[PDB]
């Protein structure tokens, strides 16, 4: 799958990689299209929200690879709001929200899963990451059902409940995304062990959003993205 | 032009590159000589000040392009002071300063003036960044006049009042830098824009620092730079 | 030699390159074998502690070279403690420990020497960085000995006493290890001036930790460290 949705750069000192280090992964492990998704603003060891306003003046395109301007947002109530204000929404391409302990600590299930559902609902978001961590118990179904409503992805996760995930995406007819994760550039694509998953569900491949550039991008048009020119190649 | 004056790096999580990302485009993009001048301490998302003193440890040269240790320091009040130690000083080459909001707010055009002016006439600064923004009104003619007295270019920055503050200074006598304020590497030494401006105003030549690394080097001795013997080449 | 124990990556500002330019540095001066030793959390310009912990994450080897994972902990007071939690602890493979002042300010000769000598004591600990600073006057010969009976070794640091710390710890019996105390990959593996110690004192070449990454290696598992499979071949 040459599209990798779900990394982090030295912005967070649990991270070791730049964005000079995912390119040139990228070029070495065929791939042609990512994003780089940092923790968000309230979560401890994460950037100044600048870091996500100047993402603006990136390049899109290096070495043939082009790149999203993104963030892995920290959902911080039942409420369904997360970290990232209006001007770095401006800024940004992909948004990614899920939840992390320093900014939403694992509750009951009810509340969780109010939570997760209120932001797949607010607009704001097109993928949850690892919705199928143990510490986070939520009502799959009904969270997928939401997903597939709102037009949001859940994560199958790399890095990392997720045979329950991915049969719930599949029966309630969201999208899946492909994310590893990544906190060095060096697992950057892979997703082997998701992969697993997936066929073990039999997973229809038309719903992974990673099978191409222009399925991603086709994607984040729908949810409202105006389209970006210096990606019709890839 | 060879020499870029005015770049960022990771020090700040609103920059992306680090040193040897800026030493590998100095090297495909010809350019010989550069500066990285990190945001000073007490702005916000800057390093701490101990991030200026260690540079001491840098390199001189590498791959053939030659590396100047600075500061984009803060001006923080109308007496002109910075936020630059004696300690942080003895480790640094190149000395710029200019107004950041959460250090120097925006205050009436006589104060903004004074204060810069102050700066100028210190003796401790080089070059004064972006003093066309027009989020910080100033007697332009005022500002280059005491710059070509005290020996201090005016930036004319690329990231980004220029017209005026250029033929302001080609009034005046003094010496305008070019920086693009790179907050990655990809944009390093890219001063099109710059251009533009000083050509719609016939500038000279002759007082543009970045024309050559010996003539920014000759100017830094002039203010009192000990020579740096590594530089001899370039 | 091509092994190098101590260096330190952005995440302090005061240093300026990340694990991508160290492996590639290694790979340029022909090292086999390298530790990167961040500052411990309690310092200043240190990273969070998730720093550490994350850092099971690396990859073993990439181009051909081994990689460590280490702290450079601090020492905290008379009781031998530093900065490295059992979480820490369980992600590393070297513990290297040494005085800081913003954690522990030099004082009397004594207080110094009771510090150092617990912490090697303690058995938590690989390597005292930098024992021959003047700022932190000890008793050489009892701590020597101290880390000959807890088989610690001292470090002779390039970065940088030293020829008292290597003739005693010839006598003693300990091992030897070198650390460049890279701030930059471009010192990496530089031990000019450490060497130039060891032969003033005609130092046993048996006892340098770093004439192999075997021996590294093998003194590790002597410590209580498992084998790691993938560094064999080095
Ligand atoms: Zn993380
Ligand atoms: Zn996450
Ligand atoms: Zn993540
Ligand atoms: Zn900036
Ligand atoms: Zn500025
Ligand atoms: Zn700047
Ligand atoms: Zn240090
Ligand atoms: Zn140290
Ligand atoms: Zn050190």
């Amino acid at each position: 799958y040459p599209v990798d949705l779900h990394m982090h750069t030295v912005a967070s000192t649990h991270a070791y990689s730049t964005l000079s280090d995912y390119i040139a992964q990228a070029k070495q492990k065929g791939i042609k299209l990512f994003a780089i998704t940092d923790h968000g603003p309230d979560m401890e060891d994460a950037p100044h929200h600048w870091h996500f306003i100047n993402m603006r003046i990136w390049p899109r395109v290096v070495d043939g690879v082009g790149i999203l301007r993104g963030i892995e947002a920290n959902i911080k109530n039942v409420d369904g709001e997360i970290d990232c204000s209006g001007k770095m929404f401006d800024s940004l391409d992909l948004i990614i929200a899920g939840f992390h302990e320093p900014v939403f600590a694992p509750h009951d299930k009810a509340t969780n899963t109010q939570a997760m559902i209120a932001t797949i609902a607010s607009g704001n978001v097109h993928i949850i990451s690892h919705p199928g961590n143990p510490k986070y118990e939520i009502d799959v179904k009904a969270v997928a059902e939401a997903a597939a409503k709102h037009q949001v992805a859940l994560e199958i996760n790399n890095s990392s409940n997720c045979r329950e995930v991915a049969a719930a995406v599949r029966d309630a007819g969201g999208w899946v995304a492909l994310g590893s994760d990544s906190h060095t550039a060096f697992t950057m694509g892979e997703f082997e062990e998701c992969l697993k998953i997936l066929d073990a569900v039999d997973f229809p491949p038309e719903r992974i959003l990673n099978v191409s550039p222009r399925r991603l991008l086709n994607f984040l048009e729908s949810r409202g993205m105006a389209p970006i020119a210096e990606f019709a190649d890839l």
